[PDB]
């Protein structure tokens, strides 16, 4: 992944942090 400084795993951990947690 790459976003800013978030190279997170693949495609469960943007959904993941987005839908706990948006800002």
């Amino acid at each position: 992944y790459t976003v800013p400084s978030a190279t997170f795993s693949r495609s469960d951990e943007l959904a993941k942090l987005l839908r706990l947690h948006a800002g």
